[PDB]
């Protein structure tokens, strides 16, 4: 069945759809499956399955229904590009507070359309959200502004936050876990649970939280510096998340505002993120995106990009989200991913297809992680252009030859080197911990700095 | 860095790992990227990023940590097969009730390993859960048994539940929506919200629920038969889900046990499914998997298959989940998908790699949906072997030439035909609504039964 | 929840999993927290199941939370010694609904990975159906143990 006449209107202008402010726009890279309809026909059926229609006409359809049809307004079969306009009336709203839910945006714009039999693949690269819909999203309630304040930094451009992940990913019992925390904090600011760390039988949650709380007090008393921790509170059960969050804050007491909450937002889902966002709005919401690679990878032609995930996360209210190393680390990623960072930090930014005004909605911090160490940092910052962010280096810190504390300081000095505009090798002469990172990871040193041994 | 010696032990035997009952087993189809390590090295790194390790050695590692390492115990580079054993101690547990969470299973077994730079792609096709871990999951609290009981059917092999989806997907205002419900119920049993239907501004939640409740009462009084409805209560906010569920049960009153709760479990996440499962254990939990196609499609080489999704859903506690049309409908799917149904319905069943004993855990109903109609049903049942399930046909019912009521009966008569083992064309002669379905969808009739008009 | 869920915890077949060896901690009242737990440990060396005697709860000489902790210790020690799973049925009976929740929640949190080894006992006849439903609905995943103390006032054939 051909549904082009109803669900496609290429005479529509994007500038007018945007100016109207009554449509969510979504840009897909789509290719029809072979043996079915052409591009516009497939795009039309795509729009139908994403709004008001099914695979056949139904008698129950009326004119009011047609008014809220999602419309294909622009196609480019040569570049496999497809743009669809979704009337904002389609998207579900909370009965309790009239606010928007990302779950509805997902169900419509990238739901059933991913299982279409006449489609080979389709993947969202960008979307635009107008003011009337944008202002209905929670947005972040806590930002890096609040972490900077705890560290005693300026609340505007407070600078680089030295971070790490406790490694091993799993296996440390409560006190050995806390000992690694104390060590790193002697040189660093920020520590986060590795994503699966929680209430394993060999490391009970409450015992670990107490041990870490003790370590924070000892580290802070020792260094005279404020220290931060990001606890994983991910769970299937909403009430388990509350139980964990409430215990952590009560346990840390006067250090409660030094605490961030980590949520495995991609595998646990938006529901888990919102649980954290709404139950603990005064605590930095740390969005961990474990599993995202199943769709965000360029190897995947389905789902949505990392850029889309990151943009959605800001609406959901993540205080910060992992954006990747932009090709400088161990995970898949490219230098062009810097655009993702700008989209979640700025009040106005360009996506791959749409320009987005955020209307003063708070920013989401780019959390940089994945095989980072002191050696790889200068290059990363060159590509990004700033260091006002959190970077966590698990292996990069605890893999340091002189231990976690030295590892922390190497990360600190690595960033100091970049802002100083100094030569890292020349810089190493006057900064031991940074110099010792060359010996900690000689293969990285050999490729990045070919003749470091001579100096 | 080569981590094979630690994270790979091919001398381990699967039969013994299963007999041990201390390991979750996962079977992946993985291909290393070019320019990195070989297959076993990559598989070893995979296990490391999926359990205890990172991309470099850390000083904090001890012998206890090694004891809980995930181990690559079987590989087949020719078939790109990789099997990994996860010690069950790795997986997170609720502090509040000591029970398991699927979120932890996801974070470890298909989390960060999907973003690895040295891997081209990796996708889980099967997993095994031993008794000690299995019994810690919620499992379903309500089954089709409870819907059969409400319909007045036998609680054992109570038979086919005629269902539909209210179409248009969106656009119907409260009363026209309820009118369509009334019409279908004149011939059918079961109605579900189309996945995005909730609290749209043109169709307020509370207004729609009240109108549908009225339709149920009128239809039941008219036909003298019990009728069922599955309401979408999906939301980002846990408390929005509670509010929707509570209002529905209170509104329907003495028909409250006629209500199922639908959750968009893939896009809203496991957290949303558990909210419904635990808040409303006495209400049939209807798992809608919108968006799953982004990873489950055979076109995707990442994430996990529909089989894995469905098996997980049973652990999560879905009363029923969409399993697809198995190649007989509009969506991507194959005839071999019958194995998925058996895995969630039987107490013992075979996966593509692992045999699973469920230890009396309740079954999850296979919900058949996606471009189905009366004509396509006999073929589907032939492949499955039974009709003890819910089938919903949106277009197939409301696309019927004589309307939804006639549409319902065509679905009813279609299954009666298969149950009687009669010839559909011959059967149609004595059953009009079924016969009229041929004219409703002539292309399907022409392809399935080439010479139907003469008779 | 049914006996099937207890059989599963014991590692028994979920169909006709067989006889569950049980006892009641005696004296009915009088044992302090650790002596209570010691008796639990002793019985578990040969048995499967232990229940609070019906009035045992939060007596001043045997505080609830202290006893629960000591019993959890006994279960872990017994299980490590015997290599067998052990069960306990805790009395959570109370006039106050929220007292019942508090007792149940504390027990499950305390036992942690052994939480599914826990049953909840309710004096359903004297406390009433309201108390039984509190447990049934608050803790549907925990075996609900109905104790009928006082029933004889009407159930006896001597009563008409
Ligand atoms: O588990 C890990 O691998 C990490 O702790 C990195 O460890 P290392 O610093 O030791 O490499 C992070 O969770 C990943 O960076 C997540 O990736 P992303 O930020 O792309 O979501
Ligand atoms: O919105 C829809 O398309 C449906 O209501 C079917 O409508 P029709 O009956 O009109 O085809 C179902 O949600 C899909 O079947 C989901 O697919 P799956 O079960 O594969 O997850
Ligand atoms: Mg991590
Ligand atoms: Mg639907
Ligand atoms: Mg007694």
């Amino acid at each position: 069945m051909d549904q082009s006449n109803r669900y496609a209107n290429l005479n529509l202008k994007e500038s007018e759809l945007i100016a109207g402010g009554r449509h969510v726009l979504c840009a897909y890279i789509m290719k029809p499956k072979a043996g079915f309809g052409n591009f516009i026909q497939t795009a039309a059926h795509f729009a139908a399955e994403s709004s008001t229609g099914t695979n056949v006409e139904v008698s129950t359809t009326d004119d009011f229904t047609r008014g809220v049809d999602a419309l294909v307004y622009e196609v480019d079969e040569a570049n496999s590009l497809m743009k669809i306009a979704y009337p904002i009336e389609l998207f579900d709203r909370n009965v309790i507070d009239g606010r928007a839910m990302i779950a509805s945006f997902l169900t419509l714009t990238i739901g059933n359309n991913q299982g279409m039999g006449d489609v080979e693949y389709a993947k969202m690269y960008d979307f635009y959200v107008p003011p009337a819909y944008l202002k209905l999203f929670d947005g972040p309630s806590t930002t890096i502004k609040d972490l900077w304040r705890v560290l005693g930094r300026p609340v505007i451009n407070g600078g680089f936050i030295v971070g790490t992940i406790i490694k091993p990913k799993l296996g440390l019992r409560p006190q050995p876990f806390a000992n690694a925390c104390y060590d790193f904090w002697l040189g660093g600011d920020f520590i986060k649970n590795d994503e699966p760390q929680g209430n394993q039988v060999f490391a009970p949650f409450k015992d670990t939280v107490r041990a870490v709380a003790d370590a924070m007090r000892r580290a802070q008393d020792k260094t005279g510096e404020a220290k931060l921790f990001s606890f994983n509170i991910t769970a299937d059960d909403h009430y388990e998340m509350l139980a964990r969050g409430e215990f952590i804050l009560e346990t840390f007491a006067d250090n409660a505002d030094h605490i961030a909450f980590l949520v495995d937002g991609y595998v646990a889902g938006p529901a888990a993120v919102t649980t954290a966002r709404r139950a603990f709005p005064k605590q930095y919401l740390h969005y961990h995106r474990a599993g995202h690679g199943a769709v965000t990878s360029p190897q995947s032609k389905r789902g949505y990009t990392a850029f889309v995930l990151s943009k959605m996360a800001r609406l959901q209210g993540a205080s910060g989200i992992h954006t990747g190393t932009m090709g400088f680390g161990k995970a898949e990623g490219e230098a062009a991913d810097r655009a993702i960072a700008y989209m979640i930090t700025e009040d106005a930014a360009d996506g791959p297809y749409f320009h987005q005004e955020w209307l003063g909605m708070n920013p989401t911090t780019p959390i940089i992680s994945g095989g980072m160490n002191a050696l790889r940092m200068p290059g990363f910052f060159d590509n990004l252009g700033h260091s006002n962010l959190i970077m966590t280096a698990g292996g990069g810190a605890f893999g340091h030859v002189d231990g976690g504390a030295a590892g922390a300081k190497s990360l600190r000095q690595a960033e100091q080197c970049w802002k100083q505009g100094a030569d890292p090798v020349e810089f190493a002469k006057d900064h031991r911990e940074f110099a010792r990172a060359f010996e900690s990871f000689p293969q990285d040193a050999d490729k990045l700095y070919p003749n470091w041994r001579a100096k």
